[PDB]
């Protein structure tokens, strides 16, 4: 094999970040055997040394001259720091000239949450290492590349992130698969901006042999946490005790003496009598209810679901003795994730690193694919039906009726003429009791109550300027006005109106800078991304999520990135659909996309405009209409969340 | 290059079917080079005779010895012919023992027509030749692929056959749309069970450098047709004068006699004005209406729709000279089709054949991608949204009170549970004034009658028995009972129960045979283009294909078979969807998915069984309700034509 590589990429300088181990490693090597001059880019200095001086020492057996010259390193690279980057480029340039192959293998698990438990600060920092840092590096690299008249961006994204036009959901990992989707997006709208001379292309493999028992532990302390709280929410909603009454049953941290209790509600009893009949007895999470890190969590969701609590509440919980989860419980639920994986394995293996880097390195050597995804994956699949759709009506009539007296949360401000025309269809045509309209500004306010001055005057529509503090915000909206049913998420700004690649020659100085696409990740991910995290645990609630608007003369550019935000969303949305499932409240949430693939498809002129105007009101009002508890099945349930509708 | 393939395939037998030229005279050439022994197949001997002494020819200049035994050929291969790819089969195995790669490469353009103007056996045919067949080879070479533990599957599909999870339209092309998408869908479901043995995978570029005039011609021509039948079609509307009549106002083939006849239908003298502005005064069809060919198509699609006509009535048409479109015409249509490809490759720049026969020497290679569809396309890439679906309501309670007094057709068989429900709802729930069941057998009949007894009695619900002549069957409700508005075509036959693969040293006898393939395809395919053909110039109908049924106890034969159906369906439909527009009739067509991809998905208990039926319903529904002319915008038109949606 390595006699076959000789000269495939004799002349070219390779860039890899998350170089010294993995597929990162085995890209590095393999480019390195087929000619390429690479630089491997990891934050720990001792292991980049062992995978250099393991790979020159490869080449001096095939026959290499002067080892040092082909293969070096940038240790201490943190590719969510900016400045790092730059230094890195700095460093490679400085090195071997002009970079042919940019390889965007770096990448974090991320906080391995769920959303309601992610913190925010830990979302953006997976967002800057998986996927702002890919942005940055082509930003920097492909002047050069274009300068020269050819290069190669390869993003190394995971199944996991979804396929082009198939979402996928990854439970208690929304930060990893949307950083995922957004490499994978990154090719499928850079393409046309970056060809002819630059080809760039993802890869998706899902497990790779170089962890279920890791994966196992996660999952059996995550259900621990969602079982309780879950128990807490469904007690409260028949139980005149306040949350702080209901948790103090807990505070013995007894599972039998609070099974035994008679006072504790049905569903605390109930509760206890399952960790008791599922749980191994050698473990102490069958007869202690949780432990500090658990309750800490618990105390994080009650808080920001707006519980009164003491934040020492938990100080005094016994410590329940080790193991909290015996090696038979652990092992069960390892073999469980391991088979999972497994049967989703068409040809019944898994890839190597080896075998990924080898199907890349030939990718790497390919001049006709650019804007695709390749799923060097061992057959990979897990079946599902796509997540969106545009031929969709109304909600039924007894559900639309069931809007009468609603509460209304629409979030924006850029886009006026939908927030208005929203806000007067729940009013004047569902009798809605009425709007809340959080806005960015106080002149965004302003804005909004001179067109919907009629209803701000009759006490139906009432405003809230959030400014970035939108959690804070909607809390302000629960005291003043009342809990939401429909809750419509939109943008607070616009999509930049920026070149998204420089001319040949230029400098490409006005190009959308590395700051600019974090603040479009900031405004158009991460602003629905808190909202969601926020909504998902207010009782009642149906939210939409609403992507940029493109229309009939949209630019190119601001099609590439309305569509970059639709896809990098469906990952969000897919995710969190699941995660629904997983609370007491159960809330919906579904994407409303006013972006669309093409501009043909885009409504020209005022009727057809009319017609899409519509569509968006239908398409928001089937995503929050009520689902009914009896309705709400498994089967229609998963049907009612995580979908995405283009309007 | 040449040096880089030694040894690559070196052991391996690969058979290419269309070996002789284009792609698969390169894959041949490129296989050889690399080591395999390879067996070409074509129709033509000379050319087939000219490939393989050029390749040998090539071997010999690299240093091969006995070259004749590494480059064979199989001349007179028809792969249309079952006898003859046993043939093949037969010929490849006495000359190399086991074939590791089939390359299935093969393919015909078809019939290069709409639909409305395509023979059913032409449709058949094309089937055949690029679709059954690579079934075919797969039946009769994967079980020596199996015993020897290794083979690999290369369907040679098209980008213009879709992709994964997005159909897409290829307007006058259906039958070779539909075959190339059913040679992904054969990638796509059938690994899982050619797993872990044998890889399949699909291979879809778009053009490919080796046309644009000989398309240009094709369009022109076409326009003129559409535009003919259109004029015809939309006089008589408001024109009391028989359709023989209409057409004896074109009999002198005077385009500015008939501009200038006072007595001609306003649609018929703006057509002719139409002609006389837009066409080239050199040319003949700037005075001449039509000529013979054109002539034929239009009687065919005018009989096809109930119109009484001599079928010598075009016998005396003058015969325009020659150009009938000038070279300017054929030359500006030829650009256009140029420039709209052109635009589609984001890397600028057509793939050769040799690029395509490099990546899939290469894709040969790989031993961990399985049900994957490559791209070496130039960066090949048609915007457009998914057609796909499964969160949808109902149409508004005003399209719906449209059904009110409606005729509605419902075409089945072995759904019977499905049927009585939908004729139920609208004649219990819409009001609609009859049902006409439209069966195959008369078992079928009593069957529909004994569920239906009450509507049968009321003279609401009548039968009629199809048999095998589908189209005959629809112009005897239309004598009978008038013309229908909601026609809802659902497959006469169950699929089959049979396995899909054998065990490893079995004799294969009960896996699905080449021809029960074929009878798949005509039950569950050909069923509903025959239908489609027939409906798309009725006046007023909306028609709904509707796959078979999958459920949460269905074999994986059975998913398999169910999902390999709905996505190749869903490029019918999407192609029809399009050809629709060129029609005065404008037809609604779209497809109802009885067929999830995921068990996890359906419906597991009575209820929720219940709520599948209710959406099956409401998905009919959607798609059968009327779209107001007003309402039908081009905007708006699209979105409500060669949809899919999952129920």
């Amino acid at each position: 094999w390595a006699e076959s590589l000789i000269g495939l990429h004799l002349g070219k300088v390779a860039l890899i970040t998350g170089g010294s181990a993995g597929i990162g490693g085995q890209i590095g090597r393999l480019l390195a055997l087929s000619g390429a001059r690479v630089m491997l880019a990891a934050r720990d200095r001792h292991k980049l040394e062992q995978m250099q001086a393991m790979i020159q020492s490869e080449l001096a057996e095939v026959g290499y001259t002067d080892v040092e010259d082909r293969v070096h390193i940038a240790p201490g690279c943190d590719v969510s720091s900016e400045a790092q980057l730059a230094d890195l480029v700095e460093r490679t340039l400085s090195a071997f000239g002009t970079v042919d192959y940019l390889i965007n293998n770096a990448g974090i698990a991320g906080v391995e949450e769920m959303v309601i438990d992610m913190p925010v600060e830990g979302w953006r920092h997976t967002l800057f290492a998986n996927l702002i840092s890919n942005y940055s590096l082509m930003r920097k690299l492909a002047p050069l590349m274009k300068k020269q008249g050819s290069g190669y961006i390869l993003n190394v994204s995971s199944y996991f992130g979804g396929e082009k036009d198939a979402a996928i959901p990854y439970p208690n990992r929304a930060d990893y698969a949307v950083s995922k989707a957004g490499q994978r997006a990154m090719a499928e709208v850079f393409a046309r901006f970056l060809g002819p001379e630059i080809q760039i292309n993802a890869i998706a493999p899902g497990p790779v042999e170089g962890l279920f028992a890791r994966r196992a532990r996660l999952i059996l302390e995550n259900k621990r946490l969602n079982e309780l709280h879950a128990a807490l929410i469904a007690a409260a909603r028949t139980d005149e005790r306040s949350m702080h009454e209901l948790v103090e049953l807990l505070l013995p941290n007894d599972v039998a003496a609070l099974e035994q209790n008679p006072a504790a509600p049905t569903a605390l009893r109930e509760l206890a009598r399952r960790f008791r009949s599922e749980g191994d007895p050698a473990a102490s999470s069958s007869s202690a209810l949780l432990n500090r890190s658990i309750a800490a969590k618990l105390l994080a969701r009650l808080h920001n679901g707006g519980y009164v609590l003491p934040a020492d509440i938990f100080a005094n919980l016994p410590n329940p003795p080790d193991p909290f989860f015996t090696r038979a419980q652990i092992d069960r639920e390892a073999r469980k994730v391991r088979d999972g994986i497994m049967g989703m394995l068409y040809l019944q293996r898994m890839p190597t690193e080896f075998d990924v880097a080898m199907a890349t390195v030939y990718y790497l050597a390919d001049r006709v694919v650019s804007g695709e995804t390749f799923h060097p994956s061992g057959g990979l699949r897990y079946e599902r039906t796509p997540t969106g759709g545009e031929l969709f009506g109304l909600p039924s009539p007894e559900r639309l009726a069931e809007l009468v007296g609603s509460t209304v949360y629409l979030i924006g401000e850029h886009l006026t003429e939908h927030l208005n025309l929203l806000a007067r269809a729940y009013l004047e045509r569902y009798g809605a009791r009425q709007v809340v309209m959080i806005v960015e500004t106080e002149t965004g306010a302003e804005t909004m109550r001179r067109l919907l001055h009629d209803h701000v005057e009759a006490g139906r529509l009432m405003t809230i300027v959030a400014g970035d503090q939108i959690e804070a915000a909607i809390d302000q909206a629960i005291t003043r006005y009342g809990r939401p049913g429909p809750v419509v998420c939109t943008p607070f700004r616009p999509l930049p109106t920026v070149p998204l690649v420089g001319r040949k020659d230029s400098d490409w100085s006005t190009v959308l800078s590395e700051a600019e696409f974090a603040e479009l990740c900031e405004h158009q991910l991460t602003h629905h991304f808190r909202v969601a995290r926020w909504i998902a645990l207010s009782d009642g609630a149906r939210l939409a999520l609403v992507t940029p608007e493109t229309t009939a003369t949209s630019t190119t550019e601001q099609f590439a990135l309305a569509n970059f935000i639709k896809t990098t969303l469906h990952a969000f949305t897919a995710t969190i659909g699941v995660e629904s499932e997983r609370t007491a409240q159960r809330i919906l949430i579904n994407q409303v996309d006013l972006t669309r693939r093409a501009r043909a498809e885009e409504p020209r002129d005022p009727h057809e405009r009319q017609q899409e105007l519509e569509r968006f009101i239908e398409a928001v009002l089937l995503v929050t209409a009520p689902l009914p508890p009896e309705a709400d099945t498994r089967y229609a349930g998963r049907i009612h969340r995580g979908r995405a509708i283009t309007v």
